[PDB]
């Protein structure tokens, strides 16, 4: 059937803002995953773990008896797609059961995995997600074998269907670099938001670079990839040799062995793929990656193995039977045991990545600190496991459960306790009334929220104004929050702050996280006012103030924006059209198209453009909470072309005499282009709509000022 | 980017049944259209409209001072994607403002026409829909120019997204037939459910089939596209010779030079399409189609004119200043007006599809009897335009305003007034003991009150329960509907029926189609029983009987289910995989992806399909209401394989034993092999979800049995 996609390829997809409705979700909508989970009986649970990790199924047995080094990839991989840039991917979701990760080539045999799984999914059904369970299963696994684990958190919702990533551009899965959509440019730079080296990866090649097996470039690769995930030097040695701790590879034969993955396979397969006709298929002659290797003489126990090893022997190259480059020691006895023939064993191996942390300089040096400390190497592998399987849960707030690591960690963007009384209604009236004596304008005070409030991103659930990260670095020196006006807002925001908690009884004191929004809140009354309307904007207090010091400078810097259509910002030239971008940052707000449109219209003419810019200023009462934008753009008296300086700017003249009225950027003149878009528009540009557009846009404002708010969850 | 899609371009696809949500729609989720409709002043409307009409815009000048003639063109697009097999097209969403409609080459210059009307749309904001409106303007446009219409309703409520529908698989524009996605085959057999003889025409190909000029072979093609439209001989003519009595085509120069459809223009073209550097583009050098064809000698104003040309000249074949094929009248002399300049005037000229009503021999017997008896030409044309514009709307208890015609129409699928009291509760409990003492079993009652309510497909808004027409020709004899055992229960329904009846005081009657969907209720409630549960369904009285002479027996034809996965049903081989089928059947019922889920697992238990065949029917308590289809569907102790003899039967065996324990169909696997149906299927089959599954099962059954209920709307 030929689709709309089809013909108008490049036409911009509103379709990832309507995903996950309430159509597609088979639970009720009053169904609470947090407290169905907080009854649910986790040690229980993890009994039933703990006892299948020894309970082989003979249509996938178990490796030496044991399928914990098979759970912890599973789980290793679930969070592994994430990416700083983002927040997409990670296991926060369970988003491997979905296409297109269920399939990838780096998932291949995860789905034996999950089918082990289902029956502990099935007898405590909804108490305990899928995504929590992916996770859970890999910590069972780890402390079925002796490793003591950081702690554990429930709460992961499941979702039921694929999410919108953008994974890459090329159309051939594993495609080396150089081809027609190469990520890579330049002196071997990935692109962004992307984090692996090739489309169907997890990270990076096992083999090596683009299949070059050196372990210097691999290095190189490693540590790029990784740090776009949020991992340092020492977390990436930690998690690479504590994983490869455990378990093996699996190359017994030719790939050409094996089938489709799961979405292309048969339907009598039942979900299951890479159905592989060498010998068996599964056990002794399984194939996975192509690569046969067994890292450690106890692949079921914690040992310091690994390094023992990696030092220990010298390596040479060979290949595996699928003809994939790995590597085996040198003179080295058979000290291995076989995973089914409990009369053979065989000689150490390592693949170039293993290697790559001994023969990268830096990576030598944690590995050597590991290998002779192997309780600092214990300590951070749990940190960094508890990290990667966390990263994209969000505040603190979101952690379920009796396992939950009570140390709060940089990383983590922690929001200090609250330990005093909240304002109330009437308090919350006297600070609006005293932000608007202050001669603080509409402009600076929407804007101000608007900085504070808009780095949230559902992906990761990251950012948000609560902690008041906006007055501390890197914030409040980004180019799109304006940085000496929001010195100023800022500081006169603070000078109410302190009047008022000086004046208090009782402990009661306001935050500056709350004042913020306080303000924004009064500044989008006082607009409806100026357009003769009276409002009353929502607010929950109970934000804090972070510190400094409680704020890694370095893992703030992904959540700045680049490009914020809201504020009719890009702060350089991107291939991307910013209509694209603006799509984006909506999915990423967890806007809705109506939302998205309500709240770009009413950001215009209260005056949230950076810069002042008259760009999409479509009125002549900036500052009051009118539909101007939508009617003035609508008006088929006016005609738009783009100007000769800069293409992607647009004036706007009367069709009869010429006469210049406005002018716009893509953001804002496709509200008046895209059909779907468009129609939106002539909701809120009609003549029966000024209640409509106001109402909603508070509504969008005040969940905006909420995205963060899970300690009201 | 590369998406599912592109890996997995023949995976089905779920996101039309989740289409439509609250999600994509600005309106708030209480917003009722008819109520806004009916307090609109439809009068004030019309004297907008009316004034428009020669309210020429510069950038889209009025032919002969009057828009009519395009606005007419304009509604007979809206109403024309309409097709018969699945009710899918017409004018009732709008969908002439969304993609792909909207850029559809037999479209071009019909956003002009829209846009001209946003004036009126946003005076009059939700109280005038987009759909009711491009209908309202044509009849406003006959109206003007001297044509009494047979009446209007309105009630088409907005949409906000594309529908999903299938044009067809070719990827060129228009192409014509015998390519590699041919819609013909055979003996120029268009594949069913089109309706339209190339990719983005309306009906047919005004120059002639595949552009070959033969009047009598195009009027081949204008017939079989007509009555895939639902319309006969007589309403054919009346509708092409009553259209093309006013107005014109477009042809004035060469199609190259007209640019990009909307979906393709600039941002800067906001919204508009097909700009053309031809002269000044627009007015005297307009090109729309490639046509330059003015009909009548008078073509702001109904005449009899069309006749009179086409029967008082002979023709011949000419080129319009595009190059394309149409008919000039041989000797005669300059009658016709030109559009622009009162100096000039035009011979008469023709279309070859409208020498089709002169040349083929069953059109020319009418057209004759139309130029003989002109007021019964505009009888007919009064008629048809209603149906044209209506059809698509469903039953007349939604027709909305102080326009709608008094006269019932047999298209309209006519259900009687209730003119007597109801039954109320206690006499339902007392039918539905009745019913179950009479030995109907659960299998009988749950399938019969499924073949009844079943037919409703949204698309159009035909079918459903009420009318009882299950026990008239032709649904009695579909095979679907089992005959045999139809004809079987429903005597026994009709003999409590008549007891009951006769019983009564006053008036209190139930009728056949209100005692059919009670008696499925009763046998859902004693399958409820037969698990141990005790469980209330839902019941609404108020259906009516038709009659015979109401259900027009060819046009009740489009509806036979020929395939309904719900039932495990395929009358014969298709092209398109069944899982396909069921998405595409479960669309028409209007349910989402868990909707269609939990129904199907339980019409599987409950011994609704044809046949009594075993294929899906995974449960040892057949006639019990549980959620056995979900837990044995997805036990990993079976091992599921095509069968020697037929690909589309698997057979399902115990893993360790060899021994068959079930067969199923496709329809049956696919909940356990497409990723987000398997994913459904695990809720419902989890150990926590008996209560579950049969509380959303009967809200699912109740849905259907009131799909049609629009008189409780
Ligand atoms: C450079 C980064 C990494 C590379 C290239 C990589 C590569 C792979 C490869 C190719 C396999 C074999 C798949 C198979 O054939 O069955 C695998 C297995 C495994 N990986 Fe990694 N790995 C990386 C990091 C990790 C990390 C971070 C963890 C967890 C903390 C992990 C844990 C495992 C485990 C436990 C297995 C064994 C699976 C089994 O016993 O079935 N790996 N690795
Ligand atoms: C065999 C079926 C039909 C064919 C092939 C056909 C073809 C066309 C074509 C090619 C045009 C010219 C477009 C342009 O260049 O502007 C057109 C114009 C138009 N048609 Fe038809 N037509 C059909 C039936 C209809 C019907 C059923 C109606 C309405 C009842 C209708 C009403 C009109 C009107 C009013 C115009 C004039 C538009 C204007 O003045 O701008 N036609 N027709
Ligand atoms: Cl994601
Ligand atoms: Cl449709
Ligand atoms: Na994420
Ligand atoms: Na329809």
């Amino acid at each position: 059937g030929t689709s709309n996609r089809d013909w108008w390829p490049n036409q911009l997809d509103l379709s990832i803002l309507h995903r996950h409705s309430s159509l597609s979700d088979p639970m009720g909508k009053d169904f609470n995953y947090a407290q169905a989970f907080e009854k649910l009986d986790l040690a229980a649970v993890k009994r039933d773990l703990h006892a299948l990790m020894t309970t082989s199924q003979d249509w996938w047995p178990a490796d030496f008896g044991h399928y914990g080094g098979l759970f912890i990839r599973m789980a290793w991989h679930s969070a592994g797609t994430y990416r700083t840039a983002d927040g997409r991917g990670g296991a926060g979701e369970g988003q491997q059961r979905f296409a297109p990760l269920n399939s990838w080539p780096d998932n291949a045999n995860l789905d034996k995995a999950r089918r082990l799984l289902w029956p502990i999914k099935q007898k405590y059904g909804r108490a305990i997600s899928w995504a929590d369970l992916l996770i859970l299963t890999g910590n069972v696994a780890l402390e079925s074998m002796g490793f003591k684990t950081f702690g554990f958190a429930g709460g992961r919702a499941d979702t039921w269907e694929p999410e919108d990533v953008y994974w890459g551009s090329e159309k051939i899965w594993l495609e080396l670099s150089g081809g027609p959509n190469s990520r890579y440019s330049g002196d071997r730079q990935l692109e962004n938001p992307l984090a692996a080296v090739q489309m169907g990866l997890i990270y990076v090649n096992p083999e090596g670079p683009d299949g070059n097996p050196d372990p210097v470039a691999a290095a190189r690769d490693i540590r790029d990839t990784f740090a776009r995930m949020a991992m340092n030097d020492e977390e990436t040695v930690a998690l690479i040799a504590g994983g490869h701790t455990f378990g093996k590879t699996h190359g017994a034969g030719p790939a050409s062995n094996v089938g489709a993955e799961p979405e292309a396979a048969g339907i009598e397969a039942q979900g299951l793929g890479w159905k592989s006709a060498y010998r068996t298929g599964k056990g002794a002659d399984a194939i996975t990656s192509g690569l046969e290797v067994t890292w450690t003489t106890t692949p079921t126990q914690w040992s310091h193995n690994f390094f023992e090893n990696l030092f220990g022997y010298e390596w040479e190259l060979t290949k595996s039977p699928a003809g994939d480059h790995q590597w085996v020691a040198k003179g080295a006895d058979a000290v291995i045991p076989d995973a089914f023939d409990p009369s053979k064993k065989h000689r150490p191996t390592m693949l170039t990545t293993d290697l790559s942390l001994r023969f990268d300089p830096a990576y030598e040096k944690i590995s050597r600190r590991f290998h002779e400390n192997p309780e600092q190497f214990a300590d951070a592998f749990a940190r960094a496991w508890f990290k990667l399987t966390h990263r994209d849960m969000g505040p603190r707030a979101r952690y379920l459960g009796p396992e939950v690591p009570a140390e709060v960690l940089l990383w983590q963007d922690p929001i200090p306790a609250v330990d005093h009384p909240l304002i109330d209604a009437a308090d919350a009236a006297e600070l609006k009334a005293k932000v608007l004596a202050s001669g603080l304008t509409v402009s600076q005070l929407v804007s101000t929220a608007w900085a504070a409030a808009s780095t949230f991103r559902g992906s990761d659930k990251r950012g948000g104004a609560n902690g008041a990260r906006i007055r501390l670095a890197p914030q409040k020196d980004w180019e799109a929050n304006q940085p000496e006006q929001l010195a100023a807002v800022l500081e006169t925001l603070e000078a109410i702050r302190t009047a008022f908690n000086g004046a208090q009884r009782g402990g009661k004191q306001v935050s500056l996280a709350d004042l913020i929004v306080l303000a924004g809140c009064a500044g989008v009354e006082q607009a409806a006012k100026n357009a003769g309307h009276a409002v009353t904007v929502p607010f929950a207090p109970g934000r804090a103030d972070a510190s400094q010091e409680q704020t890694d400078v370095e893992s703030m810097a992904v959540l700045e924006p680049v490009a914020d259509g809201f504020r009719n910002y890009l702060k350089g030239k991107y291939r991307v059209p910013a209509e694209v971008l603006l799509v984006d940052k909506a999915q990423l707000l967890t806007l809705s198209a109506p939302e998205m449109t309500v709240l770009l219209g009413g950001l215009r003419v209260l005056g949230a453009n950076v810069g002042q810019s008259r760009h999409g200023v479509f009125t002549a009462r900036e500052q009051a909470l009118t539909n101007d934008f939508f009617v003035n753009l609508l008006d088929m008296g006016t005609e738009w072309k783009p100007t000769a300086a800069d293409a992607d700017v647009f004036e706007g003249r009367d069709r009869a005499t010429g006469e210049l009225k406005w002018t716009g950027t893509r953001v804002d003149l496709v509200f008046g282009s895209h059909s779907q878009l468009r129609a939106l528009a002539e909701v809120y540009g009609s003549a029966d709509a000024q209640e409509k557009f106001v109402r909603d846009f508070v509504a969008v404002w005040n969940k905006v000022m909420n995205l963060d708010r899970f300690d009201l969850a």
